[PDB]
Parts: C-alpha cells; sequence; structure tokens
C-alpha cells in the first residue's frame, strides 16, 4: 500500500518568497530531491517523549546524517508543468507503523540563492477533516540570485576613418543571456537605420561564444533594419553567455559627407527596452577653380578626375564609389559657372585631382593635385567649410603670337 507524492519546486525572485511578503514564480527543473525513510528516528523521539512537530523538526535538521537515501530523482516537465518530481512510497512498515520521510534537496540550479528547507511527512497525510491522502502534493519554495536586466552594445567595426558611399559597413549588436532567462516572456532585438544605410539581408549571423545559432529565432527585415524574435525555452542552453548579432549596411549615395549616419539597436524584453545608438559619418571635400592671377576669376568647365595614393581611379557605381585601374571608367567632376565642384562620399585620406580638360584660355596642367578628407574638411553642422583653390595658368602673352 503506497503513497504518491509530487513536489512542485518553485522559483520565487530575490526578495520574493511569500515568507519574505502575483504570478511572480515558476517551477524549476533539474533540482535534485533525495528521499530518506526516517520512520525508525521518528519513533524513537515520539516513544522520548517528543512532540511529533519536535520530532519532525529535528529530523529536518539531523535525519540525513549517516542515512542511505532510499530515492533519488530530478525535477522535470510533465504534462506543461516545470519543476516536477514524484515518488512512490510504502505507507507502512514491518511493524504495521505508519512512516516517516525527509525530502532534501541536494543540488540545484546555478540561479537558486537559497534552496527549499527540508520537508519530513508523517504519514498518514490528511486532510482538514482527517481523511488521509494517497497523493499528496507539496510545494518546496527556491529563492532566486539578483539577476541584471541583460545589457546591449551597438557597435561599428573600424569606423575610425569614416566609410566611402556604397561601401559594405560591418555592425555587431551584443547582449548576454542572463541567467535566469527562463524567467522571461518575450527576448527581440532590432535595428533601425537612417535611410542612408541600406541592410544586406544575407549577413545577419546570430553567434554565442564563435559557434552559429542555428534555430530558435524568427527574422523580419526592411530596407533599413530587422527584427530577431528569441524562443525563450531555446535561449536557455545559452544562459550565461554572450550573444554577438553580426550585419552589414551600405551607405547610401544620399549620405551627406559630415553628418551623423544614425542606427539605433534595440533589446526589448518584457520587463524593458533598452536602446543603443551608434553613427558612421562621410567625407567630402570643396574646391574652387581660380586664375593664378587673380583668384577672383573663376574658371567653369574644368574637368578633373581622382586618384588614390596607390594610383587607381575613382570609379562611380549603381551603389557608390571604388578604385579601380583603368583611367577610362574614372567619374568625372567639371567645375561650374562659378568655378565651384566638389568631391563628396570619401573616407578619410590623402587623394589627388587631375585635371583632364582645361577651362578655355587655360594651360592643362595634368600634375596631381594633393587633398586631404578628414573630419569636417567638408562641412562643419550644416556650414560649408571654405574650397581649397586650384590654381589655373593663362596661355602666356597669348594674342601676341600667331
Ligand atoms: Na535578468
Ligand atoms: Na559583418
Ligand atoms: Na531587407
Ligand atoms: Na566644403
Amino acid at each position: 500500500a503506497s503513497v504518491q507524492v509530487t513536489l512542485h519546486k518553485l522559483l520565487f525572485p530575490d526578495g520574493q518568497l511569500p515568507e519574505q511578503q502575483l504570478q511572480n514564480y515558476r517551477g524549476l527543473n533539474d533540482v535534485t530531491y533525495q528521499v530518506y525513510d526516517v520512520t525508525d528516528p521518528f519513533y524513537q523521539l515520539r516513544s522520548e517523549g517528543k512532540t511529533v512537530q519536535e520530532a519532525q523538526r529535528q529530523l529536518a535538521e539531523t535525519g540525513a546524517m549517516n542515512r542511505k537515501p532510499i530515492a533519488e530523482d530530478k525535477t522535470q516537465t510533465i504534462n506543461g508543468e516545470d519543476g516536477v518530481v514524484s515518488f512512490s512510497l510504502a505507507s507502512k512498515d514491518s511493524q504495521q507503523r505508519d512512516k516517516a520521510y525527509l525530502f532534501v534537496e541536494a543540488e540545484a540550479p546555478e540561479v537558486v540563492k537559497e534552496k527549499a528547507s527540508n520537508l519530513v511527512m508523517i504519514l498518514p497525510v490528511q486532510d482538514p477533516q482527517g481523511q488521509s491522502l494517497t497523493h499528496i502534493h507539496l510545494y518546496p519554495k527556491n529563492e532566486e540570485n539578483a539577476y541584471d536586466l541583460p545589457p546591449l552594445e551597438k557597435t561599428v567595426l573600424d569606423k575610425q576613418q569614416g566609410f566611402n558611399q556604397g561601401e559594405h559597413i560591418n555592425y555587431q549588436l551584443t547582449t548576454q543571456i542572463p541567467a535566469n532567462i527562463l524567467g522571461y516572456q518575450e527576448f527581440r532585438l532590432s535595428d533601425k537605420a537612417d535611410t542612408t544605410l541600406t541592410l544586406l539581408p544575407e549577413s545577419i549571423e546570430v553567434k554565442v561564444a564563435g559557434k552559429t545559432v542555428t534555430t530558435g529565432y524568427t527574422l523580419t527585415t526592411q530596407k533599413h533594419g530587422f527584427t530577431l524574435d528569441f524562443s525563450i525555452k531555446d535561449l536557455q542552453n545559452f544562459a550565461n553567455q554572450t550573444m554577438t548579432v553580426s550585419y552589414q549596411m551600405r551607405l547610401e549615395k544620399t549620405a551627406e559627407p559630415d553628418t551623423a549616419i544614425n542606427n539605433e539597436g534595440q533589446l526589448v524584453t518584457d520587463k524593458h527596452t533598452l536602446t543603443k545608438r551608434a553613427a558612421v559619418r562621410t567625407g567630402g571635400k570643396s574646391f574652387v577653380k581660380v586664375d593664378s592671377e587673380n583668384a577672383k576669376i573663376t574658371l567653369p568647365e574644368a574637368v578633373f578626375i581622382v586618384k588614390n595614393q596607390a594610383g587607381e581611379y575613382l570609379n562611380e557605381t549603381a551603389n557608390g564609389y571604388r578604385w579601380q585601374k583603368e583611367k577610362a571608367l574614372a567619374k568625372k567632376i567639371t567645375s561650374n559657372q562659378a568655378g565651384e565642384f566638389s568631391v563628396k562620399g570619401l573616407k578619410d585620406g590623402q587623394y589627388f585631382l587631375e585635371e583632364i580638360s582645361a577651362p578655355k584660355g587655360y594651360l592643362l596642367n595634368q600634375t596631381e593635385i594633393p587633398f586631404t578628407v578628414e573630419k569636417n574638411s567638408y562641412a562643419t553642422n550644416g556650414q560649408r567649410t571654405a574650397p581649397l583653390h586650384v590654381i589655373n595658368k593663362k596661355v602666356k602673352e597669348s594674342g601676341f603670337l600667331p
């Protein structure tokens, strides 16, 4: 003749166990309980004059010492209830005496700060009306460690020189999967960027500890951002580990130099929304074509191409700029009616103008003209930075000889 004893292990947040004083607990798996038969010491104490309660409290303290447990099992999910473990136990002994059992929480997950007290059960267990129960339900209560809300970092890789229009910019969102992640009901990472950044959808990789995360999320992408929705149950595998989301965005040709181009990362849980900003920039340089004798004389129709230190030529593609070796594919910049022209959408560096076509009445000089792109070489908060003078030498004493 047996009793079934079911333990429903509960976990409460730090400082929130009911003794410490709604819907703020969860079942906890992987808690090992041992059961000890304490029938003998129970009846000894009773014969010695101790009350039932007195003996039970003593047994709770000393009953496991020098006694091998008669059963051992772990809590697990049973019928969609987490933290369950059940034991089938004899009601009576050889002498026909109602038995007594001690339940000890032997080992428990890292999240537990304080284990449940030992439970001593003296059979028969009765309802308030004195009817013996065959199925007995206990609710041992664990206290959880204090844990922070998960952090967020948005990071742009190698961003100190800015970026060329067209360049594939590498980003990372980093967070820490908390130890108490099973306590959460929602975990979402998202990126949203200015319209001057276009997301490369196939670039999105989720890694934990350097290994790719295969499943456990949904992904939704737009032109300028995305959303990762994570299964809470599947995050448990990554508890206490760093998760890194890698992706790329292309900087578009609409990207103005010396403007903050913004993105915003977001971590959304049921508890809080955390937001992190990052920014990238591109660079430019303004020029004015002038006469070598009178700088107030500005010259239209001067035509230039742009070279880098390797001698490669700036080419314009559909989606940005590229450094290539064919001079025929070089983008052509032409001085306008006020002699003005600019180069926009370059990362910091040393570049050169090469004149390919001179204004009417001026000498062609093909000598490379050095210029520097750096923060604020184009503008400062909307205000344009003064143009570099490019001097042209007039055809010398023209109209004197045929
Ligand atoms: Na937490
Ligand atoms: Na990347
Ligand atoms: Na997309
Ligand atoms: Na400028």
